This record gives structure tokens, C-alpha cells and sequence, in this order.
């Protein structure tokens, strides 16, 4: 081990006045390289949308779902922050287009439509349970799942549960090679995480990620990244409770990123 990245995480808790959870693990082996508050609960916020598309792709592999299936919805279905879904009220969107919106843009209505396809949030929790994650739970829809009430276990994960689940989705036995490639392709094309780990990422490095933001200062990111255009580690960072500006929360996550890249 080495101290420098955990010192940045402690610095982040000092300057945000809030808990930060962190885990760095080896993508192939699953070996934890370093951690901080690994068994504490944090609100998932939009980071759940990757797990949601993992559940959709499992159903695609089984033939219970088709990526080209077209879904139509109405004005009444649109919730706050629906940048893609708000443009397709007349033509609808394919399951594939919905997962692209939920992951690349964090589209909230797209995540609700996908949750409907699997029977809702408790059915996402049953999928996670069945793949060996007995900690992570989704309970509510967009936008209520972002409430981040202190001590409320609803819509929460731990850094260690989320990192091990993301490893199993991206590189584990659960999904076909085609479904693994699609999930990381969506994450690679994330457009709403620019000021987080991507701000620290050197030129030729790979990153596939998913950001989140909720109430009470809740902010986080899940990522597969590494040098030479190939992912080799998973990083999960969560914080909740901070009264700091979004820009300070973003800078703290990017500073933890700069540290873990420097000490790779």
C-alpha cells in the first residue's frame, strides 16, 4: 500500500465536511487495492442506471428483451431532467436508445421506463441479490430515489458492494461478451461526468464511467479505467451530507482521481 490517495480522501472529508467512500479494485482478479469507508452506505443516485442496464442486458441474453423493441410514452411520464426522452414523445425510443440516454446523459425518464420493463425498483434489487450483491438496494423511482435522507438505507450501496457488482457486470460470467461490450461502450460515451475523473485522466487512458448527484450534497462516480486504451481497475467514490458547492464536490472527486492515477 501507499498513503497518498487515502490522504486526499481524508483531505476531501475535511474540506467537504462530509463522509467520502472510496474503493480501488483490480478489474480481472477483483483484489481490493485500497479502500475508505468500504462498508458504509451511500445514496447511489444515478450510478444505479448502470446496474439497471446490466439487468436489461441479462434479459436481452435470455431472449426476454430485445434492444430494438420500441417504447412509446407521454408528457405525463416525463420527470425532471429528461434531455433525450423529452425529444421522442411522437416516435418513442428503443430499449437500446433508452440505455444510451440513462447512461450517457443520466436521463431520468429513460431510467423509469427501463425500471418498468423489469417490474420496478424492487425487481432490480432481486437481480442484484441473485448475482451475489446482498447489500445494494433500489426502492424508489426517479426522482425520489435521490432524497439522501441521513441514515435512510433506501436506494443505497456501499463502495465495496458497488465496485464488486460493477466488476461482475463488466468482466464476470453473468452477461454475454456482446452485452459486456455494450454496457462498457455506453459508459465510455458518458457526456455528464466531464469535471470528475475524466478531468484528471491522461491522454491515452481508457475510462468508462457513470456519475451521480442527489440532494444533501450527494455526489459520486463508478468507473473502469486504465492506461494504454484498456480498463484495468474499478474506482467508486461517493460522498453525502456536504453543504459545499457542486464545483467543490467535483474538484474533490477529480483530486482523488489525480492522486490514484499518479500512484497507479
Amino acid at each position: 500500500g501507499h498513503p497518498e490517495t487515502l490522504v486526499k480522501v481524508k483531505d476531501a472529508e475535511d474540506q467537504l465536511g462530509a463522509r467520502v467512500g472510496y474503493i480501488e479494485l483490480d478489474l480481472n482478479s477483483g483484489k481490493i487495492l485500497e479502500s475508505f469507508r468500504p462498508e458504509e452506505r451511500f445514496p447511489m443516485m444515478s450510478t444505479f442506471k448502470v446496474l439497471l442496464c446490466g439487468a436489461v442486458l441479462s434479459r436481452v441474453d435470455a431472449g426476454q428483451e430485445q434492444l430494438g423493441r420500441r417504447i412509446h410514452y407521454s408528457q405525463n411520464d416525463l420527470v425532471e431532467y429528461s434531455p433525450v426522452t423529452e425529444k421522442h414523445l411522437t416516435d418513442g425510443m428503443t430499449v437500446r436508445e433508452l440505455c444510451s440516454a440513462a447512461i450517457t446523459m443520466s436521463d431520468n425518464t429513460a431510467a423509469n421506463l427501463l425500471l418498468t420493463t423489469i417490474g420496478g425498483p424492487k425487481e432490480l434489487t432481486a437481480f442484484l441479490h441473485n448475482m451475489g450483491d446482498h447489500v445494494t438496494r433500489l426502492d424508489r423511482w426517479e426522482p425520489e430515489l435521490n432524497e439522501a435522507i441521513p441514515n435512510d438505507e433506501r436506494d443505497t450501496t456501499t463502495p465495496a458492494a458497488m465496485a464488486t457488482t460493477l466488476r461482475k457486470l463488466l468482466t464476470g460470467e453473468l452477461l454475454t461478451l456482446a452485452s459486456r461490450q455494450q454496457l462498457i461502450d455506453w459508459m465510455e460515451a458518458d457526456k455528464v461526468a466531464g469535471p470528475l475523473l475524466r478531468s484528471a485522466l491522461p491522454a491515452g487512458w481508457f475510462i468508462a464511467d457513470k456519475s451521480g448527484a442527489g440532494e444533501r450534497g450527494s455526489r459520486g462516480i463508478i468507473a473502469a479505467l486504465g492506461p494504454d486504451g484498456k480498463p484495468s481497475r474499478i474506482v467508486v467514490i461517493y460522498t453525502t451530507g456536504s453543504q459545499a458547492t457542486m464545483d467543490e464536490r467535483n474538484r474533490q472527486i477529480a483530486e482523488i482521481g489525480a492522486s490514484l492515477i499518479k500512484h497507479w
